């Protein structure tokens, strides 16, 4: 099943203190539901990127995975290949939330079940339903 969810952090995680609040939560309920957590971004990595890397620490996701670090960057096969393989599941079981069409069109091409996120209230409906949660988020 639908058992892992993969992020981006910009233009994603990183809105609204409201928008950040309400995938505070979603990303609370998916892990209570066992569901895997990782932030895939396109980014430099290294300590520029502390804030990101503070969500995995903190253990609001289950893994932080940076291009930079990586040597591969979204939308490559590899790049997702990765941010499956960091919680253990095949691509196939992972949904990817981005709002970059490319990235979300390459992770289709990949097996991945795709969200493209334009705005919270659209995206949250897909997510909420592919994982089965309950309540509004
Ligand atoms: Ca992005």
């Amino acid at each position: 099943g639908m058992r892992g969810l993969i992020v981006d952090y910009a233009g994603v995680l990183d809105g609204t203190d409201e928008d950040q609040r309400r995938w505070r939560n979603l990303l609370a309920a998916a892990k209570k539901n066992g569901v895997g957590t990782v932030i895939l971004s396109n980014d430099p990595g290294g300590l520029g990127a502390a804030p990101i890397r503070e969500l995995e620490t903190n253990g609001v996701v289950d893994k932080v995975l940076l291009s930079g670090e990586l040597g591969v960057e979204k939308p490559e096969e590899a790049a997702f290949q990765a941010a499956a393989d960091a919680i253990d599941l095949p691509m196939r079981d992972c949904v990817l939330v981005d709002d970059s069409i490319l990235n979300v069109r390459g992770a289709v091409e990949a097996g991945l079940v795709g969200v493209y996120y334009q705005q919270f209230d659209r995206a949250v409906v897909e997510i909420v339903g592919l994982f089965g949660l309950e309540g509004e988020f």
